[PDB]
């Protein structure tokens, strides 16, 4: 049985961020909305500020009106996300709806095949689009990936991903090697069952 | 005013809930415990802009207007409110040390906002904390927590800046989201030169 509650960090900056995207998820959404969030601004600016919150060291803090400067490229490909456990109770019988909630976890291995670490998501269905009949979704994601602890937040179109296309999310690490560093999580599918993902941050 | 007797210290709730989390993750900073002694931080010039930008975001707006899921970030035109002029009205700020200010120190403020006419088109509210004292040039740091109505637009401002720069009359920047009124959902920055200890001359610059 999924768990579907949020891990605390105890950091009490990151949890309050993190809750905020929560409740982008558990928000009511109906299929006569006229108006949104800019959830794709609000997942991008949601995780850089969540790396931004870690704590360093004095010497790697920006300076108040520094320029926005990123660090090195961190890079992980051709990793292997494979379905643990699945929840999916549908709202109707017809099909996928607004409002339906999704839950996931996955076992995680790298290119070689070795076991590197483990994610649970949570996503929903929010709009579905009535020139192209496509779903979106936004999602909440909590994994661990060689020893780094991370959120990544989804804005993303359903359709696209069934059909091959690269999707991608927005990754926050808050602890292990890449603490304080953000930047994609982006995957095309191989099965329903099965994904082919990178992961790109810098600080 | 005779009724008002301290400067309300709460944060005013916008009743959207991911806007009020956010906000609050930033009133986490104002109010965590530092001391001169402190070796870490966050990088809070990034979290501030980041926290803005977030705030204006989470306004809803009509679905013609979000940014699809791979769109690359564009900004709406320039908003700008300048030559205003915003004078302190009250002040509360206890010491923790007589030597001085010292890293720990609370700061809270009201304001009054002028156009160049002299007619009260709005008003501020802040929150500011001395953060650290830089172990190589001796400079404090504060963040600040503002609230504001400023023709008719409500705010929050979100900042990172030095004292001893302020003090010197250089200009100071916070990171500025509305999100309700004309501005709703448009985010920029605050910045101001002061003329004194009591009054500065400020500029606001927003986009969608
Ligand atoms: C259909 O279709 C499900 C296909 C399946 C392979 C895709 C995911 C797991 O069911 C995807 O599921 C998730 C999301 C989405 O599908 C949309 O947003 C997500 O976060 C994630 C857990 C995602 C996962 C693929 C591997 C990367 C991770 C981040
Ligand atoms: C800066 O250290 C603080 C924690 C404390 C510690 C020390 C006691 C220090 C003392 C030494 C200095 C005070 C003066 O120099 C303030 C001058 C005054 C005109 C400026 C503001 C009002 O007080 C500005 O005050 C604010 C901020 C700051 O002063 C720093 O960040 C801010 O957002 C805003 C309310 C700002 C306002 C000008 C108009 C625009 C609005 C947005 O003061």
């Amino acid at each position: 049985s999924i768990d579907p509650t949020t891990p605390l960090t105890y950091n009490p900056v990151i949890d309050a961020l993190v809750g905020s995207w929560r409740q982008i998820i558990d928000a009511d959404y109906s299929a006569d909305d006229t108006r949104l969030p800019d959830l794709a601004v609000l997942a991008r600016s949601t995780a850089r500020a969540v790396a931004a919150a870690v704590p360093r060291p004095l010497a790697e803090i920006s300076a108040p009106d520094a320029p926005d400067e990123r660090g090195e490229l961190v890079l992980l490909e051709k990793v292997i996300q494979e379905v643990a456990d699945r929840e999916y109770t549908p709202l109707s019988p017809e099909g996928p709806s607004v409002g339906d909630l999704v839950l996931v976890t996955e076992k995680i291995y790298n290119s070689d095949r070795e076991e590197i670490g483990a994610d649970t998501g949570r996503l929903r269905i929010i709009r579905k689009d009535p020139e192209t009949g496509h779903h979106f979704t936004v999602s909440l994601v909590t994994s661990t990936v060689q020893g780094n602890k991370l959120f990544a937040f989804g804005y993303t179109e359903m359709e696209a991903q069934l059909a091959g296309g690269r999707t991608t999310i927005q990754v926050a690490c808050w602890d292990g090697p890449w603490a304080g560093m953000s930047g994609t999580l982006s995957w095309v599918i191989n099965s329903m069952t099965a994904a082919e993902s990178r992961y790109e941050l810098r600080r």
